[PDB]
């Protein structure tokens, strides 16, 4: 089960939807593809905006999910 979590967006590269954002927690950043984008519009990240969403840590390392503007 993943936990819920914020944290500020460190990188997005929406020429490949993928990026990683950095816990508030100051924990290992998380991997955040454009699929997780709920917000309206086109799904990416601004970097340096803090955001919120839930992280599951599988084998590929923590995933975010349920991502939205903070």
């Amino acid at each position: 089960m993943s936990g819920k979590m914020t944290g500020i967006v460190k990188w997005f590269n929406a020429d490949k939807g993928f990026g990683f954002i950095t816990p508030d927690d100051g924990s290992k950043d998380v991997f955040v593809h454009f699929s997780a984008i709920q917000n309206d519009g086109y799904k990416s990240l601004d970097e340096g905006q803090k955001v919120s969403f839930t992280i599951e840590s599988g084998a590929k390392g923590p995933a975010a999910g349920n991502v939205t503007s903070l």
